[PDB]
């Protein structure tokens, strides 16, 4: 029996076998006054303590939010969907301490992604037992708001503010720094990661002031603020906000009364109008996501990183080889997860108007004109390779490169890889490689489960991650210092070095997508 004091009173924990070891886990700890009623839209409200032994023994609920209906029966969508009951009443973390009880630990900090309006903390595939097993960190990770409920925003106005699933995250690191010493671990050696939407709330930790002092060091898998789904304007925060105040009838002329409006609406009926609030839609569209409130984000971001207004430390970044493909089946024509998903020059075309709707004839034809130049016109898959290529390295991998050569030019450590290994596991097509969110298994050290079916290569590349991971969170280093590892360099915007994950050879590789990303970063941003 393990109980350990919190600031705001008692948890017990569970006891959890792994690998022939034991860890402890606190699973579903409070870390804010509910967010309902009145307390809807604003910012989370300090916690009242408890008298009483809250049992952290179940994972809470997650935060509510539509659900990807898209592949019914399917687990490759599926794994991805909420595991436990929706509810307003979500603002709850989990903790991994490794048993015996660690006296001053490094705490990984988990934030989940899902385009800012999906996910949970407690996925399978986040699962933070094996970590502190195997490399004798503590892991927490945190459920915060999504979609209108945690990022709707009228700017200056308290009751619905914006950023509010940013500062339920900024409520949670501050958790941990009251009270994982209670847990044996060192408030002053913390590591932020996530994916996707979450490496660019990683980042966005990073700019935002009252985030300085609450952790150490940052990791940012698959995603970054910069990213083009990553920030809403002002001008659409209200735009969308407005909209969906008409939808739901919620539409008044005073801007506290219209949210005084939403607040007595039911969550399903708030669910179910955002995804209209945006006059066009792509498969990368936040309806409501971060933007610049003047209190999370005091300016636009793309300012602070380019001018070094950010906490000075050590990134670890990186991305997958085929970021784009899964968002190919979600509206492009021609494809489907079930075929080979060949495609024509037309069809390709076509699938531009999904996946750039606002872009006028010209920023499509040069985007065709950069991803067609095919060294071999025979390959019948060239089109559908090339439409991956376009939204990955224009959503993900062009993004994640700007923004380490920028926050290296201050001259801070950064590290990047290239996870290039497709699950032997993996439930899609192969057409599709290996796909965004699917390094995180491999960082979470699911395959040292010898009983899953995963290979004996694949176990040692996740043994290997999960070291250098847990290097770099507890000494700025992610290096694999015993088997003979290949090093991993600094990445220095001059020669842009970046270390290869893969079963074979971890290879030194330079200048990730070169010729495609100054295409995406320096000629089209300005179609
Ligand atoms: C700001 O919002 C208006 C309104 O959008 C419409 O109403 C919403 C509730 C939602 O259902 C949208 O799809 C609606 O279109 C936008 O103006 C609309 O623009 C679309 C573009 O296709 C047009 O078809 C509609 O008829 C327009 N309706 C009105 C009332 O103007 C406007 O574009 C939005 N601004 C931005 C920057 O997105
Ligand atoms: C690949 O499949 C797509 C998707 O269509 C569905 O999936 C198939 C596996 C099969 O069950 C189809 O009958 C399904 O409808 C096909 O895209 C369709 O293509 C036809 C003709 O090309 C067109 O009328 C439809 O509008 C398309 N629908 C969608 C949703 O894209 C595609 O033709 C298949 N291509 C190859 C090369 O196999
Ligand atoms: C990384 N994790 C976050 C993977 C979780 N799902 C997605 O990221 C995703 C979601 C998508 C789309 C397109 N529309 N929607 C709708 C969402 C958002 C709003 C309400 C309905 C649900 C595309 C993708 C990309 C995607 C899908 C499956 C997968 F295996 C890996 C993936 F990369
Ligand atoms: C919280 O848990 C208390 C003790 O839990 C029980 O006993 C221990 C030794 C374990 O075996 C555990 O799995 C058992 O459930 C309960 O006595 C107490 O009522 C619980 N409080 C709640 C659920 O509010
Ligand atoms: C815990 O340790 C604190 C300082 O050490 C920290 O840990 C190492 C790994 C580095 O990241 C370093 O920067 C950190 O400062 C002490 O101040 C603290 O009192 C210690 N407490 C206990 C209970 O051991
Ligand atoms: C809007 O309504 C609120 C709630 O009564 C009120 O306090 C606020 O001052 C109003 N503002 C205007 C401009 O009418
Ligand atoms: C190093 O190699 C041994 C086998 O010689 C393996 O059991 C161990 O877990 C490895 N550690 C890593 C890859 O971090």
């Amino acid at each position: 029996d393990i109980i350990i004091a919190t600031k705001n009173g008692k948890v017990r924990g569970m006891q959890l076998t792994v690998f022939g070891g034991t860890v402890t886990a606190f699973l579903g700890i409070p870390y804010a006054q509910p967010p309902l009623g009145r307390l809807r839209f604003k910012k989370p409200q300090s916690l009242t303590k408890w008298s009483d032994i809250w049992n952290a023994t179940k994972y809470a609920n997650s935060c509510c939010q539509n659900i990807d209906q898209s592949f019914p029966g399917f687990h490759g969508s599926e794994m991805w969907n909420p595991n436990t009951d929706l509810s307003e009443d979500c603002l709850y973390l989990n903790v991994w301490i490794p048993a015996p009880k660690p006296k001053n630990a490094t705490v990984l900090i988990w934030i989940y992604g899902g385009g800012f309006q999906t996910g949970t903390s407690s996925l399978h595939v986040y699962d933070g037992k094996f970590l502190a097993r195997v490399e004798r960190v503590i892991v927490v990770s945190m459920n915060y708001r999504v979609g209108a409920l945690g990022f709707l925003a009228l700017p200056g106005n308290p009751e619905a503010p914006g950023n509010m699933g940013l500062f339920d995250q900024q409520l949670a690191l501050q958790w941990v720094q009251k009270n994982i010493a209670a847990f044996g671990g060192n408030p002053k050696s913390v590591t932020l990661f996530g994916e996707s939407a979450g490496a660019a709330s990683v980042s966005l930790h990073l700019l935002s002031p009252g985030s300085h002092s609450l952790f150490t060091r940052a990791i940012l898998q698959s995603g970054s603020f910069n990213a083009p789904w990553a920030v809403t304007s002002l001008y659409e925060a209200r735009n969308r906000t407005l909209n969906l105040a008409k939808l739901t009838g919620c539409s008044r002329e005073n801007e506290t009364e219209i949210i005084k409006c939403l607040r007595n609406k039911d969550p399903q009926e708030i669910l179910l109008n955002e995804a209209f609030v945006v006059p066009y839609g792509t498969p990368l569209s936040v309806n409501f996501g971060p933007t610049v409130d003047g209190d999370f984000l005091t300016d636009m971001p793309d300012i602070l990183l380019e001018l070094g207004q950010f906490k000075k430390t050590q990134i670890l970044v990186g991305v997958n080889k085929d970021e784009g493909t899964a968002f190919l089946v979600y509206g492009a024509p021609g494809f489907s997860k079930d075929n080979n998903s060949i495609i024509t020059r037309k069809e390709f075309q076509e699938g531009l108007k999904i996946f750039f709707p606002g872009v006028s004839e010209f920023g499509k034809e040069s985007i065709l004109f950069h991803y067609t130049d095919w060294v071999d016109d025979q390959r019948p898959e060239n089109y559908r390779e090339a439409l991956g290529d376009v939204v990955g390295d224009y959503n993900f991998i062009c993004p994640a490169l700007e923004f380490t050569k920028k926050f290296s030019e201050w001259g801070n450590n950064a590290f990047f890889y290239y996870f290039e290994h497709r699950s032997s596991k993996l439930p899609w097509p192969e057409w599709m490689g290996v796909m965004h969110g699917y390094e995180i298994e491999f960082v979470f050290g699911l395959p040292l489960e010898r009983r899953d079916q995963y290979t004996k290569a694949e176990e040692i590349l996740s043994r290997s991650i999960v070291k250098r991971w847990a290097n770099f969170a507890k000494y700025g280093n992610p290096q694999e210092t015993q088997n003979q590892s290949t090093s991993w360099p600094v990445f220095k915007s001059t020669e842009q070095k970046y270390l290869t994950l893969n079963t074979e050879s971890t290879r030194i590789m330079t200048k990730l997508r070169a010729q495609q990303c100054r295409f995406w970063t320096s000629f089209f941003p300005k179609v």
